[PDB]
């Protein structure tokens, strides 16, 4: 797999991301934590996003 | 997984959240219950959402 | 499973329920019968709801 | 399962029936064939109608 | 299945098709290949198109 | 599996493409690599694109 790998680096060095929703809606803030089914966003609050609603996840600077 | 830990907490601390569906509609109240196909949200009466059709779910304030 | 149980109740008590699909769409009536895969809603005519379509279950007035 | 019955009757007596997709678009016409996966709805030509893309199957008159 | 056998027959007799997808918007051209997830169409290049992401598939004459 | 083959072309040949999701949103860029549940798409940064949320991939120029 390669989701675990990307969001691991995202989760890892806590870099800003958009995550924009199968409806166009767009989320922004620091992955918590995630596993195969969710993502964890966190802002003020900390959210679940369900994968299966996500259509892309876009990192807000370049990732090693 | 850690969708049970989550919403477990949700509805332990019976705290308010939003849950908006993949349609963007937006939906309040209290976790009931849940099981791996659904979410049982509670106002007035006790409606059955169906979490393939959820997005994001969103506590109203942080929770341990 | 949760959703067994509340669509029985649905059923059995012949509940007026509104069924909101994932485009927003709303329908309305009681269930008539349900499968795994759909749940049969019946009006002027019975009609067949694919779950997967559904977005939340909502009942008319409270069950127990 | 519920399906392969009622879409069975649909067909069988060339019920009328009108298929709303998951958008709300809404197609007109008769079952000509089904298995687990497509419809195939006729009019003018035989078109494969997806059921993962099908929100409810509603006959246009009562079906025995 | 059925898909097999009807995808067959546009894609064998290049049959001109409109592919429908989930959010109302409409393909054309030929059906160069297919197989259970994906199907290729062809205009001025082969675009890959996701089953799952498919509503219906409608012939653009009558098709044996 | 024709999938793999596809997307390997658009990889290896660094061909320039549009990915239209499920709800009509364009991207474009170029694919960095893929697996069954994602691509990663690139432009200033890489993104991960759900392959669940994707409709169709449409190289920009005819690919062997």
């Amino acid at each position: 797999s390669l989701q675990d790998p990307f969001l691991n680096a995202l989760r890892r060095e806590r870099v800003p991301v958009s995550i924009y929703l199968v409806n166009g809606i767009k989320l922004q803030g620091q992955i918590e934590s995630f596993d195969q089914f969710v993502i964890l966003l966190k802002n003020t609050v900390s959210q679940m996003v369900y994968k299966h609603a996500i259509s892309t996840v876009v990192p807000s600077r370049p990732v090693s």
